[PDB]
C-alpha cells in the first residue's frame, strides 16, 4: 500500500518496505519516487559537487537490496553511455534538468552508436532503465544550473560498462563514491 513520502527519510523507510522481498515492483517504486517532492534541505548533506565531473553520494544501502545515492552534476557535466549490470536503475530529478539519451545495445560490428531518442528530465520526474530496455547517457547540458538527481539501483552494483559512441565498444568501469552518508570518502 503506497503512501506519499513526506520527506526523504520517509521515502527511504517506504523503499525498505518495497524491497523487503526478492522481487521489485518497478511501477510502484517509480510511483513513490515521483511522489516525493524534492526538499533541498533534506538532501543538502549529500549534495557534494566536484568542479570537474559529477559525483556519486551514497545515501542508503537498502539492507543489501539496493543502493540509494545522490548524483551532483555541474554545468556541462555528464555520464558515459552505459549499462546497469543486470540491475534495476531509477533516476529522480531533485534539482535542475538532465538530458537522457537512449541507445540500443551495439551489434558485434564496429559502428556509430546512433541515438534512439532523448528526453529532458525535469525536477521531480523519475526515469527508469534496465539492460533489457537499453543503454543511456545522462547529461546536465545547462550552462547556468547545476543538477541533482536521486538514483536507486537494485541489486546494488559498483561496476558497469561505458560504450564508445563511435564504435559501440565497451569498457568496464568501476564506480566510486564521492561520499557516504554525508561523509566525504576520498
Ligand atoms: N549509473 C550511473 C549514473 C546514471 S544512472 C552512476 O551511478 O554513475
Ligand atoms: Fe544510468
Amino acid at each position: 500500500e503506497l503512501l506519499k513520502p513526506r520527506t526523504l527519510a520517509d521515502l527511504i523507510r517506504i523503499l525498505h518496505e518495497l524491497f523487503a522481498g526478492d522481487e521489485v515492483n518497478v511501477e510502484e517504486v517509480q510511483a513513490v519516487l515521483e511522489a516525493y517532492e524534492s526538499n533541498p534541505a533534506e538532501w543538502a548533506l549529500y549534495a557534494k559537487f566536484d568542479q570537474y565531473r559529477y559525483t556519486r553520494n551514497l545515501v542508503d544501502q537498502g539492507n543489501g537490496k539496493f543502493n540509494l545515492m545522490i548524483l551532483c552534476w555541474g554545468e556541462g557535466h555528464g555520464s558515459s553511455i552505459h549499462d546497469h549490470t543486470d540491475s534495476h536503475a531509477f533516476l529522480k530529478l531533485l534539482q535542475g534538468n538532465l538530458k537522457e539519451t537512449l541507445f540500443d545495445w551495439p551489434d558485434k560490428k564496429s559502428n556509430e552508436m546512433i541515438k534512439k531518442s532523448e528526453r529532458t528530465l525535469r525536477e521531480n520526474q523519475c526515469a527508469y532503465i534496465n539492460d533489457s530496455i537499453g543503454l543511456h547517457r545522462v547529461e546536465n547540458v545547462s550552462h547556468t544550473e547545476p543538477a541533482v538527481s536521486l538514483h536507486l539501483y537494485s541489486p546494488p552494483f559498483d561496476t558497469c560498462h561505458a560504450f564508445d559512441q563511435r564504435t559501440g565498444h565497451k569498457n568496464k568501469v568501476t564506480m566510486t563514491f564521492h561520499s557516504k552518508f554525508g561523509i566525504r570518502t576520498p
